[PDB]
Formats: C-alpha cells, structure tokens, sequence
C-alpha cells in the first residue's frame, strides 16, 4: 500500500539518521493486523568491531521502533559497506 | 481516529523539536480526504520580538510539514508563554 510505503519511508529515514548506519541495505516491511513486523540489513564501517556492528543495530532498533509507533517487531542485522 | 491521534503526537514532537518553541499551546487538526489541514499555536518567549516569532513559526510549519508528509495545510501562530 501507499501508506506502507510511507511507513517504510520512515523506517529508512529513522534508520539513517543513527551514528555508524551507512545505508539501509534491505528492509521487508509487513502489516500483522495493523501492527508493523519488518526485518532489516543495516550497512556498517567493515572495521567496525561484530559488538559495535550489534551496537548500532541496537541503536536503530530503539530508533525506529521510538519514531514508528505501530512496529511491533523489528529485527536489524548488519553487513559490511564502504 | 487512533491514527489521527498517532498523528497529532507526531505534530506536538515535531513542533516541540523546533528551537524557540514553548511548547504547542493549540493543535487542531482535521482530514480533507486523506489529507491533513491543521491549525496551531506555539508558544515563544515573551521577549522575542514579533520577527523572530515569526521565523520560529516558519520553522515549526518547515519541520511539522517536512516530517508528516500527509499535511497539506498548517498555519502557525505563537504566543507569549513563560
């Protein structure tokens, strides 16, 4: 839908707006009733250590679920982007 | 509506992020459609001259418009608030 595209809009934007986030890579976003369940791949510094990598996942987690009212899950992994 | 609700939460944050801003004293908003056309009061500090309450007016109708894509109409006053 249009309004999933806005959500989904927010999602990248809210993501992208946290320290160490170089890019969304993927996000596949889902309606559970009227809740959000989405699932994402954050890029990162490849030097970044795998715990600052799970840092920044975390970080966005917090991120968009405090801007995105209606994610009820959110799962944010990360990969190596230059 | 809960989403309007939703969205009206989105408005006072949006609002209140605004340096200068007191505050929002008054938010009406309704929908034209799926659009929103929304009404509101800031408040400023009583020594800003009425030019910069104006320009922190402009501001909050920049940010609020830029955040919540689906306003189509927002018209911004202020008032002395301590």
């Amino acid at each position: 839908g249009s309004h999933m595209e806005a959500v989904q809009n927010r999602i990248v934007e809210a993501a992208e707006r946290v320290p160490g986030v170089r890019g969304v890579i993927h996000l596949r976003a889902r309606y559970v009733g009227q809740d959000i369940w989405a699932d994402m791949i954050i890029g990162v510094d490849p030097e970044n250590t795998v715990e600052q990598a799970a840092e920044i996942s975390e970080a966005v987690q917090a991120a968009v679920c405090g801007k995105i009212r209606r994610i009820e899950s959110l799962h944010v992994s990360a990969a190596a982007r230059e």
